[PDB]
């Protein structure tokens, strides 16, 4: 049979997206397709399982849903393993976002605005946890080892962050068949809309690292289309206004980075700028608009609060369908349970390409292997690839990334990845300290020791503490 | 004939060293050897020329000394061109150290301790000037271009700083036959003395970048000798005491870097540490001893004052020999005019190897060419090489540099070199700003603009200002 296992399936809205796409995919919506939903939180797991089955029935799909609390059962014989899990210490927390928010406050308590995990070219909230991302790296490596023995032919589709660090560590240290997934490339489509360009007429390409990708090719009617962006910057940027904290693709920060690097940063890359745009909230609002972006002391906690409420609402919704089995989820909540239209994420298209040879162009985190010849072959890059039955095939990156992107952006970010991996495998707190010694916000060595001490001493970091002892 | 040209021969004590070594080298001390002394300062040039000829006569050497104020005359048909020049604006200064000290004060005025040119892994005073080192890079490139046309077979022996940036820029942008020289490797000999080891019994090697070299091999009696350093750190480091501001090879800073990186930094590399050891003068004194090293607000200006006095003393000494031609410079000032013993620098041994096939092991700045396979072939490294009649031959670097040296030290330093070269060739002040945006001491973007504005506005930076306009 076709076994697709979702690790961390309590991520309900994302689980239902995966389920909905599988049910609305002709080649996968079969009785021979088994979706395994696995999670450590019983309440969330059950809620997801109930909503998933009710959702599948309304879509009239014969795929069978199986829930399990055993990671081994989900991994055993799986064809594809989707890791969207966000570990947490259940003695003190209910989800993973809590540990990152709390340590971030300890960081700011010691003079590190937005926490020590916020660094130059690395501002995306909740991306790394205490630099080395111990609980997240640990789980990914555990799955990889269990996978090599129990599912030798499976693909580990890593979505939990940090995608870059994790995918690199698993590939380098286990040789497991892992691929990192993120749809940050989707930002290009707002560029085309703002410039009044039919996407189908645009010959474009992006490449870089996760949350560090650049519009290296942007052409229209047989010519470079960047002069059209120059015109927009001069005639329409002064009136740009963000629709919500997440709206940053066409922000002053994005264009200032374009002016310097020569290519437009795409997606979360705009969030991952130098400290020039992130010294404080006032600075963020100058460069990202009224909200100050999403990675600040106001919007980040607010967004995480919305997520918690959304979890409970969906839990209670699962109790509603059990009491009222006659309701139609697709009718009363069409947004959360779409019908007909696919989500647009890359996970299921990827599965449909490997399993059913439905060839598709995707943007995935895979080893360089000479694609960006100036970087090592084994470094995991976010590259344009065509996926089919027999492997993943990297496109040629043309034009190549600019000289400034390589020396001022890609390499510093690649080195930070290496710093973080070294901090994990070495189990040496001195590596963590060295990373903060390169941090602009550090004023003294004694400051570094103190912020790390308080972080390590938090009750829910007992495991992390013993790891580095 | 054999034409050896010294560009910047007003560097008298270094010029006399070069002359003394040539006169005391059997194969070079010939009537067919012409030493051309060239400099833009008439007083210093003449003083050096007079002291040089009197010195040669007392050594009973037939080499002829020629002084000239024409760079073209010195370069024309030269076999070896030694660039020890330190440019300066004569309308406001008398030597090059003045412009660096003054801009350093402007930097500290704006909150950049020890000036913007002091950066992590780059604390050596007077190494770079306003990041891009415009006057020094400009002169080196001028010589290289004049050299390709007027002396196609000559070697440009670069000694003026920044050696790394300059040698890289000349090689990459002109293909001139440049080699960078620095004798920082000599620090290893103090290690052996402190550990009671006969140098001739030590199988050792160093490699890295200029002022960024590491004792990668340290063996004694067929075993790794680093356990002998571990013993010294435990039993003799607590009583270590610097003899002078320059004494740092066995300092707490050097050993702390050894503990983290796994190999001992050698020479100026100990000065080029992270900000952990250089936040302020008190911190420097904790890690370097009572003097706080040499790169601080007390010792650096004091050392530069000693140099100025030494220049005048030697100028007046040149007036003495003209009035008293009977005096013996080798007798009344044996230190400044040695006799019998060679200096130990690598410049003349290098010349004697290329010209007379006197094969010797040296440590020179040359393109990697696979020696450190993890780095690009064209990056200029400071490597162990054997020089003879027909080329420079790189030794195998074994053991390889540790993983931490590469990701935490060598690569960040190599990237800074690329930042500085980009800042020079682009003529784009935004590149300078980006470098300071990665500076830990920066608190705001407006601070960056202001410190650069005041630096660019200094009268003796008119040329630099027009360059970046
Ligand atoms: N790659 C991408 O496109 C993006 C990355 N993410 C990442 O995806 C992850 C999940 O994000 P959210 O859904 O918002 O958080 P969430 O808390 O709603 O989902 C995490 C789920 O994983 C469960 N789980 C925790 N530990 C587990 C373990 N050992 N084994 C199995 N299941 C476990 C948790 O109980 C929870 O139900 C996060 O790490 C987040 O950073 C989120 C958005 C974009
Ligand atoms: N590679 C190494 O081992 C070391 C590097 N250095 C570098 O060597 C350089 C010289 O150092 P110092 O002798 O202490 O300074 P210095 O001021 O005593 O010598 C510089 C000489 O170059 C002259 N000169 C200036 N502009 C010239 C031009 N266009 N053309 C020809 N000659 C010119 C100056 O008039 C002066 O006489 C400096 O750049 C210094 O940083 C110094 C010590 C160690």
């Amino acid at each position: 049979h076709m076994k697709i296992s979702i690790i961390g399936a309590g991520s309900v809205r994302f689980a239902l997206q995966l389920v909905g796409d599988i049910a609305q995919t002709e080649e996968l919506s079969r009785e021979d397709t088994h979706i395994y939903m696995m999670d450590v939180h019983e309440r969330r797991l059950n809620a997801s399982y109930i909503l998933a089955r009710k959702y599948v029935e309304e879509l009239n799909s014969p795929v069978k849903i199986v829930k399990t609390s055993s990671l081994d059962e989900a991994i055993d014989g799986a064809d594809f393993i989707i890791n969207t899990a966000y570990p947490y210490d259940p003695r003190y927390h209910d989800s993973g976002s809590q540990r990152w928010d709390e340590v971030t406050k300890v960081g700011e308590k010691h003079g590190y605005y937005r926490g020590i995990d916020s660094q130059e070219l690395n501002m995306v909230s909740t991306y790394t946890y205490v630099l080395s991302s111990y609980p997240d790296m640990k789980l990914a490596l555990e799955i990889a080892e269990k996978m090599k023995k129990m599912a030798p032919k499976a693909y580990l589709m890593q979505t939990a962050n940090p995608v870059f660090e994790i995918t690199q560590a698993v590939r380098r240290w286990t040789g497991a068949n892992i691929v990192g997934f993120c749809h940050g490339v989707a930002g290009v489509y707002e560029v085309f809309e703002k410039l009044d360009l039919d996407p189908e007429e645009v010959d474009w390409q992006v490449a870089g690292v996760n949350h560090g990708i650049w519009l290296n090719r942007f052409r229209y009617r047989g010519e470079d289309a960047y002069p059209l962006l120059d015109e927009w910057i001069e005639k329409k940027l002064p009136e740009w206004e963000p629709k919500n904290p997440w709206d940053t693709q066409m922000s002053p920060a994005a264009m200032d980075m374009y002016k310097f690097y020569g290519m437009l940063p795409i997606g979360d890359t705009v969030r991952n700028g130098s400290w020039k745009y992130h010294y404080n909230l006032e600075t963020k609002k100058k460069w990202f608009g009224k909200f100050g972006g999403i990675d600040n002391e106001v919007e980040r906690p607010k967004f995480h609060e919305q997520l918690r409420r959304a979890r409970e609402r969906l839990i209670k919704l699962a109790e509603e369908v059990q009491q009222n089995p006659g309701m139609k989820l697709t009718e009363e909540h069409p947004e959360i349970f779409p019908k007909g239209k696919l989500s647009g994420e890359q996970h299921i298209p990827f599965i449909n390409a490997i399993a059913n040879n439905k060839r598709v162009r995707l943007f995935l985190n895979v080893e360089n292997q000479g694609t960006l010849k100036d970087f090592p072959d084994d470094v995991v890059m976010e590259l344009p690839v065509w996926v089919d039955c027999c492997g993943i095939h990297r496109e040629k990156v043309e034009p190549d990334l600019t000289h400034r992107i390589k020396i001022f952006y890609l390499w510093p970010r690649i080195l930070r990845m290496e710093w973080n991996l070294e901090a994990y495998i070495s189990r040496d707190r001195k590596v963590l300290e060295e990373i903060l010694i390169r941090d602009p916000r550090t004023k003294s060595y004694e400051q570094i020791v103190q912020v790390l001490d308080e972080i390590f001493n938090l009750p829910f970091n007992e495991e992390l503490r013993r790891y580095y002892k």
